[PDB]
DNA sequence: AATAAGGAGAAGTAGG
DNA sequence: TCCTACTTCTCCTTA
């Protein structure tokens, strides 16, 4: 089944939710969720993965935050803005 | 107040 | 047994 990160990653390749999340910048590999439509992004999560609860931003965003440490994912200081690591991208 | 992003400890689910 | 990789719930902080 497919990671979190992953998801978030083809999502970015195919641009098939483009008013819902987009790369900030390429080449480091940073991206921002839409503040007024992530919430349909997290719904396909969640159905995705075939989970009991619908998904929320607020659900998908706690387990980001567990990336943190081994570093897939790294919140930025910036509005709704992450980074993927280079072995992600790589 | 209302809204919204960011946060995490604790406990539950999935599939090894 | 006991970890993975989240999911769900609840409450706190800052803007
Ligand atoms: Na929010």
């Amino acid at each position: 089944k497919i990671r979190l990160y992953q998801f978030l990653l083809d999502l970015l390749r195919s641009g098939d939710m483009k008013d819902s999340i987009w790369w900030v910048d390429k080449d480091k590999g940073t991206f921002q969720f839409s503040s007024k439509h992530k919430e349909a992004l997290a719904h396909r999560w969640g159905i995705q993965k075939g989970n009991r609860k619908k998904m929320t931003y607020q659900k998908m965003a706690r387990a980001l935050r567990n990336y943190g440490k081994t570093g897939e994912v790294k919140k930025v200081k910036k509005k709704l803005t992450y980074q993927f690591s280079g072995e992600v991208l790589g």
